[PDB]
């Protein structure tokens, strides 16, 4: 994921114009091979029109430039690009909200599954490893960067998510489908065993763990749904036709003709159609937005860092439920225990922009 | 469902242009009969204009080509296509999220309904079969591919979802409406019987089962709502008129006239209007997107695989609540039990793209 | 509601073109009186131009046809129609999801309110009648078809939703507002009485009934909100002006002039502007979409069948909580009790389209 | 709020054309002063062109009419109006769903807080008054019509929402911010006191009251968020510039020139540009839609009736939790106690439109 | 945040035209440097065309003005601006709803965590400080104005959110990632300690605190997701190219040529292209809307007041859970204890606009 949020914090003079010189995840990284092909077919059509095309067919070619330019319907391309791309960014953002994060589950495990002994932390470490295993098994199904890290189940056993004796349980289940759900059933069999032994003391404390797991698996179940049910291929191919057929009538219809032939609106030869290549940055570059986000789990520069989130949500959960269980600082009085205004002080930099009176509503004329 | 997600993982040079040669669920599979009819009425109008139409009516026909081309309002067709199709893909995706999946219910049944004996697994197998029966009864109402698998209720009894003695209970309920809800009431009468016998030990454990069933039936209730309440026929017929009346003024208005007659912008004869057929791929093909997703439960190639999800969610639930109930591997220490960094190792392929420092926020200039 | 979902299951050759011959809920049922008025003012303007208009004002009329056609801004009408109609279909679908359905409440009443005696079924029948009464009282406020069935409260008492002695309780509450909430307060006073008597055994079982009622009343409360807060009249009148003022400049600007006068683009007389009436099907018919869904509770053919849902959700709830309470078939083994694959068999028709290998993810190259 | 829902129940011949004669909340009530200014600057520019402008500058003025008409970009105004207004109607409807309604809380108070004595109804009346006070304190902050009813806190004490001794508690909290939250903390301190005294019998009954209050305050917290965080002023000023700069190039570019001067497309003098004023109804009237809904809590005719909802949700809650607590009619048998079909009868008017067979699904060919 | 809601309460004559003279957060504050550069390159191109450009290249320059004006595709810029900006305002508003507010948690802490002694208020003050610390640690990661207030963790310790002995616990956790979650795990370890000691009396009272914390942290977790996963840089650069390449063909294509040269539509010299600068307010100003909301946590005038919400939600929570715990006014009878109509009185200003009869539904013809 290309993060440029700190560059665009405040709207400056050169706000978005400094963004046109970046390379990682940019438009020029995706379109430098297509503009070489577009100039490769434009210069092959102009150098043949000046040199190869003879005079009887130079008149016929000029009858085709005025035919292709009038059919260059550049308006209706913007709606089959406009409505298709916002369908894509809607699915691209909903695929990130469906990423399996164990952060809502690591606060319930550390709050409900109790015990300071070896078995007490073994329950909290295995419950979070079962959540971490079920996120590895679904991300290695939908993302190429995780599958290159875990090509086999033995690469998951060697990584520490699965043990050697859980793989005998995992591989002896006669199921012809994907088995990312398996660790989520091991979560329920272990949370019901810890509830029976008294590790989970209350009854609502056990219900919250099974509530917060169905929020976590549905996230694993949605990633399998977005991977299987993509956008319709008939709807991807319409947008691909509409851009490339516009760029077929514009490859010929924007050819620079001979001025002395005597044709309307064709009186110059720029030697390079610079306001046509800038249409190729805008029309074809709008398609390359949706080419990058149609599968955000690949290995593009602006794709989702799925291997970052696996190592993060495996380390910060084992830190939270094993090393941070019931290890608190002792309770002392706050800095504003006797002050009726718990107002934190300011620095010198954020000091004179903070003199506005408090907004209390639109009707109170302050 | 046509899945092409692995082809479009990273944006390449020939990224979406390789998609224009696929056949299953494509645009050419849906439009090869219409372009034959469109060329069948274009070539019947051109071969009559050169040969059948005499000179007094060849002048009158040329007065009609310039009349139909100026009314070829290709711009306003893109908005009655643009706003109607995104209404359709919104309903097409919401009909997939309303698909009855028993995965959120198979984790509560294996966690709350207990017992290792024959009656203990008979409760878990009948509770999941009642969820699986209520998904069969609603999918055979809304989807053609399931109704060809279950034309009668006896085809559901022979398949194993309903027993022979439950059909006497199912068919003696004097109700003139659809009875997909029936197994969801059998779920509540069986979950309250297992709670009374002590199979469901806690009180919040019984409340979670009735909570997770109302999430499951509302999914069965939404599929009946999308099947009954389709998009308005007055709104389908406006889009169908607007495309086919544009293609009536474009069938005549884009005719290739005689150049020597002396008319503006009509100086050539391509013998095949290739930039008009490419408008037929884009305008009529945009309508065939919404023709395929207006009922996604049919038997198209890009329709929902409803019979896959019936056999999957009947097999993986009976595997989870009967064979996987309280059958865990024994608890042992993890690979990172003494390591303060639970960091899984990497392979050689995903090795040198993983050297970025960890993103901690936009304000920390790293 | 006009349901045509079975006709549009698979995209055929004549897929949407068979829809243009339907009559119920169609475009021709709504626009046959307006095209008679539109031709009534077009033919009154043409037959006066040939016969009534003399030569000094036939030149002045021709100066007005070329003035009205250049102001025929057919493009900006499509956006005040495009954005207004999708606001309308968004409210039209959200008014159907806010329809009071007692199906999520009939599963909690049959699962929590217990008792096989006369008082045990009287509690379940009165709790569901109080939900059914509160849906009648809100639908007779917002829908014309229910108010013609229940013009007075005595028509609700005679129908069986309210008793004769509940109407004395209903009509002696000194409230000047709508009283659809009243039965939802009778639900809470009866669910707390059954909980106190031991009919509702558990404490979470009583909390689920008050949870599922606030989901049900908010649905009754949303129908009162959509009925009171419609779309803004200033926003309805802008779209009505923009279509009818476009059809004023197009009623005169698309008049067929005399060819020998010598004017550009006016060289024919079709005797009937067929590509202008087809613009009246598309522009005015787009407005008649939003004319039908601005109040979907009327008595149009494509309006909501509110009287169907009253009789359905009153019959299937009394069937579920009175005749179906704790009346189950006895537990027996399933058809796949010893088989590790619970795979239901197929027919002969859905037999050879089911040979695809199971999709397990995009990265597994199968 | 202007409610016209009963007029638009069924799509008639004069369906939306009867709406163009209404006055309350209409387009003519908002635009009668602007069309007087628009004609005031059009007639001041035409009567100066015929009379004041001499012949050497009548030629220069005619060079400016053809310059302003070609820059009259009426297309791109419809998208900065189209996307801005649907952002506004999205916020205008979400501000109505965030209106603090005590109806979901009056059913939990009457169901959980018990007692028939004086203290038993004093708990239910004070808990609902604390919800009603917290809605008054947020609506008098965000709405002008409530602030004109409660300019001071003593106008709230005299109205009965706050007592004289609660104002000493309210005004001695040293907080410089808005204090609409205060009564919601008084709700929790009173619900925990009634739970301790045994007025709230169960433990889940107390959890539902604190659950349903956080749904109620977040509604009060969202109204403070929409009042403080409006739409961006840079995004309001772009739409205001784009309409008023289009109406500057159209004020001059649509001037009726002298026909004998010899200019293209300018051959008449209508003496009043009627298809330009109809563009002022459509373009400027689209802006006046968003001028009315940018703050829906003012005192327009189509604004939210906030003082209606204060008096309604203060009267129907005190009626529900004080006069309607545990005052039920006695349980008797329904009208369909022995009938297996609980089908309510029909009238004579809704009698022959009810003969359709019941829809059971798309696949059942009925 | 620039709040102007009180100015736009009612739609007046000069409603939005008074907004075009504001300066804070306006369009002129963001675009006064770009119109100086745009006039700086327009006047450098006109003063070179009159004076520097000689007659042989004054003819070649005039061949380029008519070439750049025909490629000035001002229509397709409005859709790559229209669909990109509403993606931005969707993320800008969802980043405000994901702001960590402790108001839903301060009502559960004051209602469940009990005790009037020193340890009883120390539990409520430390639980709310742990929520307030976790909002400081995520806002100093994503917002520049908070990071200038807390550049180090010692600036948070000196401010009072963290103690000196909690920083030893905070900095000895060997984690290479962001540690905003840490105080949310300290919340669970303290809420489970207070539940064990009997400070939290009930079991559902403890479950509500862990429920309302996962609502609060997911808000802290969403701010880290919006900061890391911005909009795609390929999609920001397409919109930046499309505006700046339109303003390259419009910088040259809208040049005022010499009238006597003899070119179509170029007959005047305004000496300042006022309807082109007004296109720069509309096209480039539409981009500066999305330049300000792409990171709403900076230090613009219309950015989010993040330091206001830190001091507010730290003061009003310590006021609610420490000074306002179980300190109620005594219960007395309301003003409408014997009146069956709890109708609050009106003033004189809001007196004669309140005579409408109560809306009870669309079907009741009142
Ligand atoms: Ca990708
Ligand atoms: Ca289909
Ligand atoms: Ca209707
Ligand atoms: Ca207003
Ligand atoms: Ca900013
Ligand atoms: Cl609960």
């Amino acid at each position: 994921t290309v993060t440029y949020t700190a560059r665009v914090a405040k709207a400056r003079f050169g706000g978005f114009s400094k963004l046109l010189l970046l390379w990682r995840g940019s438009i020029y990284k995706l379109l430098w091979r297509e503009l070489l092909c577009f100039l490769g077919l434009f210069m092959a059509l102009s150098a043949a029109y000046r040199f190869v095309l003879t005079e009887e067919q130079k008149r016929y070619f000029e009858k085709l430039v005025l035919y292709c330019d009038r059919y260059a319907s550049l308006i209706p391309v913007s709606f089959v690009l406009g409505f298709y791309v916002t369908l894509v960014v809607h699915r691209w953002w909903n695929q990130y909200l469906s990423m399996p994060l164990t952060d809502a589950l690591m606060c319930v495990v550390v709050g409900t599954v109790h015990g300071h002994d070896e078995r007490g932390r073994l329950y909290r470490r295995t419950l979070m490893r079962y959540a971490g295993l079920s996120g590895v098994l679904i991300l290695r199904s939908v993302s190429t960067a995780v599958f290159k890290r875990f090509p086999t189940i033995d690469h998951v056993v060697e990584a520490g998510f699965m043990t050697r004796e859980e793989r005998k349980k995992f591989e002896n289940l006669n199921s012809s489908y994907n088995k990312y759900w398996v660790p989520c059933v091991w979560f329920c069999n272990l949370a019901a065993q810890a509830r029976r032994e008294g590790r989970i003391r209350d009854n609502g404390a056990f219900k919250l763990l099974l509530e917060e797991l169905n929020v976590f698996r549905s996230k694993c179940g949605m990633l399998f749904h977005y991977d299987w049910i993509s956008v319709p291929l008939v709807y991807t191919q319409v947008v691909t036709i509409a851009v490339y057929s516009y760029f077929l009538a514009c490859l010929i219809g924007r050819q620079f003709l001979d001025p002395a032939q005597g044709y309307k609106d064709h009186d110059l030869d720029l030697c390079v159609p610079i306001f046509t290549l800038l249409q190729f940055f805008f029309y074809a570059g709008w398609l390359k937005v949706a080419e990058q986000l149609i599968n955000p789990f690949g290995e593009d520069d602006d794709d989702f860092e799925t291997n970052f989130l696996i190592d993060r949500c495996f380390q910060v959960s084992m830190l939270a439920v094993d090393e941070m269980y019931d290890d608190l600082a002792m309770l002392e009085k706050d800095l504003y225990w006797d002050a009726a205004e718990a107002r934190a002080p300011y620095t010198a930099a954020t000091a004179f922009l903070m003199q506005q009176p408090s907004f209390q509503g639109s009707t109170f004329d302050i």
